[PDB]
Parts: C-alpha cells; sequence; structure tokens
C-alpha cells in the first residue's frame, strides 16, 4: 500500500526563495511566420496555448549550504519540497479574436435572414469569434496528462472516422479547448475549414483531472485551480454532403422549396463574456501546505512542472507600417498590417528542505515507487517533449524577507 | 407510525470504496443511426440532454468474504450496505450544444414586426436552431426515480384538442429532460411532428416528481438530490397552422384592409441557457449522505442503488467530416461528408458502510410490511422492464480508503 | 392600545400536520374557451394569475382530541395557530409569452434612422413580449388587499379619464402586475389594443403592503415574501391622435419632412430576464415564529388565505391535432394549433393548538376586535371567488410521517 | 539585507490632517485646442488619463510645532508617515464614448452583413466604441513605473517593426490602456487611423506591478487597488495589404468568389459593460497600517505621489451655441457643437510624525538607500516630468475631529 510522504520524509526549518524574473514571449497569435526553409522566424505565441514550465532546482545533496550539521550525509539524503508558489502576470486584461477567412458556414439558423445562401460549390465565409474563457494552474513533479478525441482503430471513402479517447502528455504550445471540443482537428476534419485559423491544424487538449487525481502516487498534481465560462454567441449551419440523412419518421415531407431538407449540422460560436479583475486566479500566492494525493509537495528528481493557461490577457496588437511616406492621401495599398501578441510571466517559489533516512524498507519503497531516485542520489526519459525550460540552480537565496513572496510567507508561516 | 432506519439498523466501523473508472459513451446527438435494411442501430443516440440512470449492483455482504466476522452473529443477523458518500466525476470540457429542426413550424418573428404579415401559404416551415435550458441534477436512491409529463388523457370532431393528463412513470436511461418547451409527450400531443427540435420531436420530456418522491412514506426513492437550472427567452415566434380557438370578439376591435384578418396568436419562445460557468458546477465534488431527508438514511435495500444524472453544461457536439477524394486541389462542397458526434465521460466513486439487523419478530414483520422481497432474498427481476446503464461493483470493493481520492477525503472529513 | 395575541392566547405542546396533496389546474393561458352559450368549457389558467387559496381548518372546539386535560372546556376555547408553511410547486422552470395580434404600435424609436411616415387609418401589428418576473406569498387570516389605478369621478368626448388609486380585495384569478403598470385596463384604455391579449380587459392589481402592514390588528398579513425583476427590451411608439400637444417652448419648429412631429407617447416592452433556481422562493419551509403585526399567527375563525404568484413556471405548451391522417405532404390547413397551461400546487402546514380564557376583559376585547369570533363560540366573504381548500379531514398528529413535519421536528 | 522602516524609525502619537478640499479640470476629451500659434487654449481632459498628484508637505524639522519635547533636535530628525488616505470624486457616474471619423475597418466578420459596393481604396468608416472600464489608486513616495510596447532594437519599407517592453515613469496626462493593448501607437501604427481619436497619437501605459513590488526598498508602491473589466462588443476586420500571407497549409484553395482570401487581421471593439456604485473604489478611506514592502508609509523627502485612474466618471457633455437667434426653423448650419469634460477631486490624508536617530549605522544605511536624504536635512531631479502639483505646506491641522477623514480615523483609533 502507498504511504504519505510525511510518513518517511522529515521536514526541516530551512527555507529558500527562487524566482525567474521576467519571462517574455512575442510572436504571431495564429501561425508561425517563416519564409522560403521550414525554420521558424517569428514563433506562434497565443493566449490559448499551454505554458508548461520545466523548472530545475539545484541538487540539495551537492548544494553548498552555510552549515551541514542538520543532517548526517552518511545515512541521509536531501530533497526539496514546494510550500508556496505565485504566478505573476504583467500585461493588461484583454480579449483576443481569432477567425478563419474561409470558415465553413452556410447560413444563420438562429433567425430568418434577409438573404440566404444560394447553394453552389463553395459557400465559405470570413467569420471570427471570441473564444471560451479559461484559467488553470497545475503544479506537480511530473508532466501533466491531457485527453482528446482522436481517430480510433480502423469501409468506403467519406465514411465517419472511428472515434477514440487518447491520453497524451501536455506540452508547451499545445492549444487548450476553445468551445469546439477537445479533439484532433487535423485528422478528424479533412475539410480543414471547420474551425478558426489557429486550431484548424492542431489538437485541443483538456487536462485529465480524473486520471491525474486518481493515480496512485499523486506526483502529477500537488495543487490545481481552474475557471471556465462561455455562452453561445451565434447559431450557424454547416455546408457539405450530408453524412447521415434524417430519418423519415421524424418529419413530414414538404413540397416545392421545402422538398429538400436544409443542412442539419448545427454548430455554435462560443464567447467568453466579461473578463474581470475580481475573478482572476493569478497574482496571488498559493500555499501547498497539504496536497490531495500522497505526495505532499515533494519535488522528486529536483523538478517541478507549472502548467498555466490564461485567456484573460489574450489581446492582440494591431501593427501597421508604411511603404512610402510621400502619400499625402490615404491609400490601402500603401500600408501593411500585422498582428503580434506579448506574454509576461514571473514565477516565485518557496522551498523547504527535507531529509530522508535510507533504511532497507525506505529504499525498497522508493525503488518500487520510482527507481530513478536511488540512481540519482549516487538518456532523459522526458527529453522528447517541448517545455519552457526554467533554470533556478543559480537563483536560490535564504533571506526570505528580501522578496515579496518571502514577506507574505513570513507573515503567515 | 413508520420508524427511521437508524432505529433498527446498527452501524459498524467497516467501510469500503467502490469505483466505476471511466465510463464512456459515444453516439449521435439527435437520433440513432441504422442501415435501412435492418432495425439494428449502428450508432446509439447519446445527447447531453438525456437522463443517465445507472443501476449499481453491490456484492451482497451475507456471502462476502471478510478477514473477520466477529461483528455479527450469522444465524440471528443479516448484513446490509449503507451509502455514506458519493461523487460523480465528469471528465469533459465545459461547453454548450445546439439543436434544431430543418422544418420547424415558424411563421413570423413577432418581436419587432414593422408591417402586418401576409397570409400563410401551403407550407411556411423554416430551418431554425436554438440552445436549450441549462440543467443539472443528481438523484440517489435505492429505487428507480419517478418523473412526470403531460400525456394524452383519457377521452370528438377530427382535429379537436387532446385532453391532458399528468402521468407518472419511471425515468429510464436515455429519456429526455425538459428543455424549455415543457414536460410533455410530444409524440402524441403534436401530430404535426415539426413543433419542436429534431431530438425531442418524437420523445417524452420528463421532469422528476420531487413532490411525489419526497412524500414517499419510506423515502426509498430519494436519499439525496441536487438541482440547478436556468433559462431565458432568446426570441419570440409564431405558429403557422390553422387556429382551433378563435380570439373572442370582445378582446379587440375589428380591423380593415390589411389588418382585416388576424395573424396567428400561438406565440412560443425559444429557450436559452445563458452562460455555463465552473463556479456553478454540481459535479466533481464529494457528497456526504449522513442525514437523509426521509426515514431511509442511505440503506441500500436489496443491494442496489440508482444514480440519476443530467448535465447539460458539457453538451458539445463536435462536427467531423471525411473527404471522398483526397486528390482535389480546389474546395468542392460535394467532396466532403459532414457528421455530428457527442461523447460523455463519467466516473462514479462510493463509500459504503456495513450495517447489521437483528431478526426479531417485530423487525421481521416490519420489514415484511416494508418490502416482502427483503426477507426472501435473505434466504424474475421485477425491474426487468426498463433500460438502465447497468454498473457492476461486485469486484470493485476495497477496504483501504486512503488509497483512493474519495476515501482520503472521507477520512479527512472524520 | 392593541395587545399582541400572545398576551391572552396561551399556547400548548400539541401540533398537527395538514397537506392538500396534488392540486392541479389546466386551461388556456389567454382567454376562457366557451361555446358562442355562456358556460366556460376551458378556464383561463395563466402563469401571471393570483392563486388565492382559502383553507378551512376543522373546528378545534368540536375536534375529537384524544385528551382534553390541557384546558377547561367550559371557561376556555381552542384556536388554531400557524407555525409552519410550505408551498409546493411541481412543473419545471420556464417562461411564457403573451401578445396581441393587433397591438397598437407605430414605430421602433430605439434606433430610428429616417423620419417615419405619417400614421394611416390602422397601423396595428402582431407583437409579443415576455412579462416582468414576479414571486410572492402572503399568508394571513383575512383576504389580501390590492391596489390599482381606476377611473375616478369628477367633459368633452375623448378627454383624459380622471385617475384614482382604488383599493380592492385580491381574488383568485386576478391578473398580477405585468410591467405595464397596475391599472384598470378595460376602462382606462377604450382602444382594447394597448396591451397584450390576456390583460387588455382585466385589472392588474398589486398588493398594498403599506396598508396591510399598517393595519392595526395585523390580521391581513402574518408573513410575506416578494421578488421582482425586469428591464426594457424594446422602446416602441404609440399611434393615435395626440391628446395633449407638445409645448412650443420645448423644441424648434422643423422644416419639410419634420414639419409634423412624430408621436411622443413611448412605451417599453418588459422582459423578466433570467429565471434561475438559486433565486427560487418556493419549495422551502417558512417558520412563522414571530409576525410583524400584533396577530402572531392566530387563525381567527378557522381560516387562512395563502396568495401565491409564480411567473417562473409559466411555460405554455403547444398542442396540435391533425384533421386528416392520410396526408403525405405537410399542409397548414391540415393541422389545428392550441395552447394550454398546467399549474401544480401542494400546500403543507403545521398547526399548533392554543387556548383562550373567557374572562370579561378577554370577552370585551375580542368583541371590539371582531364580534364573529364570539358569535361562533350571511358570510361576508361570499361575494368573492377563492380556490377553496378543505383540510378538515386531512389533519394528523404524527409529524414524523410527513416531510414538513420531519423538518419542523428537526429544526423547530 | 534591507530592514523595514519600523526597525529604525520611532513612531509618535502626533497626527495631522491635510487636504486640498477641491480640484477641478475642464477641457476637451479628445485633443487640446491649439490656437491657429502654439498656445493651448483648452487642455485635454479625459476620463482615461492618469492623474499623478505630486504632493508637497511642510518640512517637519522647520515646522512650527507647539512643543518639541518629544525629540532632541541635534541627535534626531523628523519625517512624515502616511497612515491614512481618501480620494474623493465629485461628478456623477457615467460612461464616455470615443471614436475616429476615419477608422480602419473593412468588414463585420461576426456575421454575413450587407454592404455598399466596394470603393477599392480608402475603406474607412466613422466608428465609435465605449472603452474598457478601469480604476486604480497607487500611493508611494516615488513616481510610479509603467510598461508599454515600443519600437525595439534594429529592412525593406513596410516590414514589421520590432517590439520591446519599455519601462517609463507615468506622468499626469498619460493615457491608460483602453482594450487595444498598452503600446506606442504613434510609432507602431503609421496609419494613424487604427484606434480612436484620443489615443491614435499617444502611448497607452499600464502600471508595472511586478517591478513596483519587486524593487528592494518598496518606495514606489506601498498601496494599490485595481479594478478592470471588459468584453468584446463587435468583431471587425482590418483593411490594407497583408504583410504575412496565410500559410497554404491552413486552408484549401477556393475558386471564383473565394479565389482571393479576405483580410485576416481581426480586432475587437472593447466595452466596459456596466458601471455600478457598489463596485466603487473611491469615496472610501484606506488605512496604510501595514505596507506590503519595507517602506511602511515613510514619506522620504516630504513627498507623495497619488496616481488615480477612473473611467466610471467619463461622461462627456455636448454643448451647443446658436450663430444667430432670429431664425424660426431648425437648420444644421445655424448651430455649433462642442465637447467638454469636467473632473473633480478632493484628496485627504492623515499624517503621523516620526523621528530617526542619526547614529553611525543609521546614517550609513540611509546614505546607501538614498544619498539625498541626509542632504535634505540641512536643482529638482523629478522636475523633468509633468505632475499635478499639490502644495499642502499650509494645510496641516492638528485637530482631527474637525475634518471628516479625521473623524473616521479616530473611530479606528
Amino acid at each position: 500500500a502507498v504511504v504519505s510522504t510525511d510518513e518517511y520524509v522529515a521536514r526541516t526549518n530551512i527555507y529558500y526563495h527562487a524566482g525567474t524574473s521576467r519571462l517574455l514571449a512575442v510572436g504571431h497569435p495564429y501561425f508561425p511566420i517563416k519564409k522560403p526553409n521550414n525554420k521558424i522566424l517569428v514563433p506562434k505565441v497565443s493566449g490559448l496555448q499551454y505554458r508548461v514550465f520545466r523548472i530545475h532546482l539545484p541538487d540539495p545533496n551537492k548544494f553548498g549550504f552555510p552549515d551541514t550539521s542538520f543532517y548526517n550525509p552518511d545515512t541521509q539524503r536531501l530533497v526539496w519540497a514546494c510550500v508556496g508558489v505565485e504566478v505573476g502576470r504583467g500585461q493588461p486584461l484583454g480579449v483576443g479574436i481569432s477567425g478563419h477567412p474561409l470558415l465553413n458556414k452556410l447560413d444563420d439558423t438562429e433567425n430568418a435572414s434577409a438573404y440566404a445562401a444560394n447553394a453552389g460549390v463553395d459557400n465559405r465565409e470570413c467569420i471570427s469569434m471570441d473564444y471560451k474563457q479559461t484559467q488553470l494552474c497545475l503544479i506537480g513533479c511530473k508532466p501533466p496528462i491531457g485527453e482528446h478525441w482522436g481517430k480510433g482503430s480502423p469501409v468506403q471513402p467519406g465514411d465517419c472516422p472511428p472515434l477514440e479517447l487518447i491520453n497524451t502528455v501536455i506540452q508547451d504550445g499545445d492549444m487548450v479547448d476553445t468551445g469546439f471540443g477537445a479533439m484532433d482537428f487535423t485528422t478528424l476534419q479533412a475539410n480543414k475549414s471547420e474551425v478558426p485559423l489557429d486550431i484548424c491544424t492542431s489538437i485541443c487538449k483538456y487536462p485529465d483531472y480524473i486520471k491525474m487525481v486518481s493515480e496512485p502516487y499523486g506526483d502529477s498534481l500537488f495543487f490545481y485551480l481552474r475557471r471556465e465560462q462561455m455562452f453561445v454567441r451565434h447559431l450557424f449551419n454547416r455546408a457539405g454532403t450530408v453524412g447521415e440523412n434524417v430519418p423519415d419518421d421524424l418529419y413530414i415531407k414538404g413540397s416545392g422549396s421545402t422538398a429538400n431538407l436544409a443542412s442539419s449540422n448545427y454548430f455554435p460560436t462560443p464567447s467568453g463574456s466579461m473578463v474581470t479583475s475580481d475573478a482572476q486566479i493569478f497574482n496571488k500566492p498559493y500555499w501547498l501546505q497539504r496536497a490531495q494525493g500522497h505526495n505532499n509537495g515533494i519535488c522528486w528528481g529536483n523538478q517541478l512542472f507549472v502548467t498555466v493557461v490564461d485567456t484573460t490577457r489574450s489581446t492582440n496588437m494591431s501593427l501597421c507600417a508604411a511603404i512610402s511616406t510621400s502619400e499625402t492621401t490615404y491609400k490601402n495599398t500603401n500600408f501593411k498590417e500585422y498582428l503580434r501578441h506579448g506574454e509576461e510571466y514571473d514565477l516565485q517559489f518557496i522551498f523547504q528542505l527535507c531529509k530522508i533516512t535510507l533504511t532497507a524498507d525506505v529504499m525498497t519503497y522508493i525503488h518500487s515507487m520510482n527507481s530513478t531516485i536511488l540512481e540519482d542520489w549516487n538518456e532523459d526519459p522526458l527529453k522528447k517533449y517541448t517545455f519552457w525550460e526554467v533554470n533556478l540552480k543559480e537563483k536560490f537565496s535564504a533571506d526570505l524577507d528580501q522578496f515579496p513572496l518571502g514577506r507574505k510567507f513570513l507573515l503567515q508561516l
């Protein structure tokens, strides 16, 4: 049976403060910019992406403490334990808009309109919408897990793909669900125009809270917060050949214009409503004094993983340049337009040192839980994923009161 | 007089944890698909507005192996389970779904009319869609829940208005919840077949009968219940068919010319659920049934439970399409086929407590009056007429609570 | 000098539970259906009507108690007292719609973008709106007293009717305020097209809380709850000759198309916004453990009056019957449309018995307060129409057996 | 190692009250009225500007106290401490409107709309929008710090300017972020028609809370409230040549009408939603009894800086004047129309006298913190910016009971 860390991990009264300072990212909000080579030139930085920071801590065993009388190195080892965190967001509150120049939309079904689509071969329209609002922060010593609907195990051309639920590690840059569902658009929509431009060739992953919480050791989730909201803004219709005809027992055949049924593939456009300062999750200190799982904040392997989504600062900046200044009158051809998005972060942590007695039972338990720890204490499995590497090896300071999160921690212990 | 369970049922320190990890359903949100040459369904109907009535089977304690049996004397006592905790996980992103009818019976928009409408033709049906009234609920009990709807009552010129009766019946898995058009039996009360959206035009929309369930003398049907719903009118519309009841002359002054003939007066609103938000969630949150409203304080008579869940805050139909030919350079509508699908994810966790009953003469006669089958089972299925999402927990019981999250929460709560 | 009832009404430790069970009503939401005969074939059941129940409690003096050691049956008398109540509502939450096929509406003034053409002979249009949301529950031993602006008495034809604040007794079926004001429409609007179809000939009364509270004995109101909410959805204009010209000093004369002022009689269409379960009043027990007035819950004369308004369950349901079933193609003439509404109620009470000593001071005070109380030891309320509820045979002593009784025992 | 003020500053039980009692500003909401010359006849007063009050206090060492037995002048000095503040606001609540006669706007991408035949060149419309709602009140003994995107380090004409996060001192009259992002429009948008008229040639700055809380001594900020909300009202589209074509991987080529993609530079128009009285920050006393940082309200140099933003009292009033009064019918040409905006402020403070012993270590610490402190105790460096100078040298009063803020303070004791 699994046992809580507090049952075999002794905590000490030594605390440290580590911060990242300003972390900045600027780029296009929809797609990466590159010129003909596949190398990027301006990365894709959007308000609806996951930011998974892989934080590296100094090795406490080899760390140069001012004194070493608080433990016996011959029969004990040291590990860090997170007891406080603060995610700092700097940019002003705002709401960003994304859309597709050729969205697959036939006509508006919410209410009869003056003009209706004339059928034809291509009815795609230029449509944009604001997305579902989200805010989540997961902290753990292992990568988070997400779930999405992808193509299942494998007929005629155009038949409905099999549908399956897949779990995969969330990475930096993975798009969050946006009101169209958590699904693998690239493969489940061969049309390539069902959803806005920034997700039509990407996967929208949603955290697997059930799986992460229910796992035996609770490494993946010490603490987590979430907030979501959305309401339908407009009700639209889809175009294309009908996959399955409506059963003839659900309606009575018409005559004349109504002889042919209109498309019944309805889809709404989400909307985040208001972003307000009272509903914010960030810029506040979260105390991890007691976690849900068995891992009570121990950072096994000298690592942390802070996943953040914040769509309440997703304002894109219109940006224009003039080809020539000789024009005294405005001309559309004379000005080039652009888009950009800026993200600002600042992570503060409070770490409490802990020591572990290496008895036979403890060693066997630690080996069963994860064999890597014992080898460490004397290739990287996670070095196939993209994380925002954050290095704090040279940024530990023991005088807590010198920093704001340190002062807050001291006021409350 | 009827005694509370805690008056003749003794509780113990034995606790257990049972789980139903990752129940999953995928189907079409409006109707079941089936090849014409057969009635067998290739894709079930799985909408976000359906009742999910799980029928949970427990391992009967009387024939359940324990490490110790000193807590009861077998020949003069019988064991039972008592639900002291529950949680209904919901592992999908929040979202709102859309429904509609390609030939909805809508004549005019009577909200901001600017000129008197023209006379209706032979057919005026239009393709219209709308989101539904938001709803959440969770009923837990040892008997199937009871719902209500307005059906065709006991009995006539052809076309006369059907009489209305209030009918009580057992809610089953797959039934439709009221969506803002009232809890009625559309199939029989609307011969038009185009009054309401496509997913309820031939279905009964039931509503739980809280009054009747709570007035139940034994309180079996309802240990614990939650409900939260909201709605507002998005649009105001008109109906097209002829009028069965003319407006009385005394309610208006006769018009002339264009206004000589009255427009239809059968107004109907289109519901709207407004925002779905995380703070107002009912799920992913433990519930302690330590004090039931009725006399039955969570005793699972017959080794059964019934967890009814409705959750329209995670209804997000996902459009997905497949191309007939991939060797295409320009977009063609005829080259793509469009589909709708909907997926639901559940995770039920329970904490059960063992209880024992002394089989004295008074207890035996009282239990016989309560339900004759208890004693007989303590030696055909009556509920073999309904469709429930069967869940089997005979092999899912484990004593160590701290190994599971709900167990850890329960331990911390003591 | 009026003394609280507890100064001469000594309470006991006897409690009873009375419940009406399912009370059901079905009918048309706008007007009563009747053969063009005066008999009503289908009543008018709407979600904006008052439901004024009249509960008849059993005569405690003649009641067959099992024990009578708690009073002297020759120098004392028994009276019922209400200490708990619960109003049960069955149907699902929803919103209804009302409208007039020929409503008096000229223009949409909210966002007018070009000066309108002069009104013709008849500019009436089909328009509907959802009404202001309301909920209330008044309980007392006398019928409630509402108010409305009726036509007073003092005149050239077409002159403005005098206005007066008339005070009357609310009755079962009277329409509640809908957002157009609490006024007598049938006399103050000879147009018969100013307001929707279900109130264009009725009186929309509003409870007179000020007067009912200021009543000396506090009979009319032990306990009351209220909630309302509305906002303007559209800003329309009225049609018809101008009764009172706009003063010349409030504007500068227009020229050309603007030479003739547009109508300046605006009116908004109300909207009740959202109905939610968190804001619900009903399906919750109320404990009448201290009344505002002097009458502290005593049911004089063995009566109660529960007035209920609930516009959060006003869902009208569309029915449709097919004249011919052999049609393979849809035709409008082949289907007849109907509207109906269903209201479901379930009242529950807890009654505590009380006894009163029949001394000289008590006799004279009760006489000066209400003589019929002493007479019982023509019915003045015969004129009015109430939903008569009979609870003489529904009394029981086992409070455990009923849900409200269990809640009362647990909490008190 | 930085020590909080209350370690070397001995507080006393002497309190004073100072206030302005009224402050008015009237001007044009959109732009200053230059004289056709350079003199500004009417300033630019808007509800979306920063109000940075530079408050001057009497020098306590030279102040005329009725008694001086609480300190010895030779070995001690005196300094003011801000223990209370209140920012009054006069005008009624309301919301103002801004717009551009020639805003850059091509289409309405929310829904398929109906438009006139395209002009081809100069597709600019007269558009207006209400701004994002905001409120804030920073109080410190140094001017605040703000952040905005500007033109960064160094190119064919029309290329996208580089972006950079710049920190600059906020000044009176500097505009606040409006929902279009905190950026230097003047240089980042050569079009001069991307945003409304009152920010098309200005810098929208946002307070830099991260820096203003992370500076060591915490002088710039020992109090701050913030309250902001917005939502997207409309979803428009830009007009102009595309600087970055959509990658071909994100869509399928059209034919006929959809041969050429529509503009994909979307922008939303903000909306502050409802201004309400219960959500008000002002007309309410704040007590500065526990500063976040190390400066616990000490006003070094006898100064303060109160920065206030309030967009919930931004009602512009339209005025009209008649060229000639003899006309009997209405004519447009006979009436001129103007706009004006009026602000009202009333600042009240509670000050507590303090004293510092001039020992060796104290003097060295103060010199390291700020050299000028010891010289002041015998040209202006901060007199390079613009501040709404407030002179309270003659407003201090020792009777707290005679003023409303003092009466409120005495209840708190």
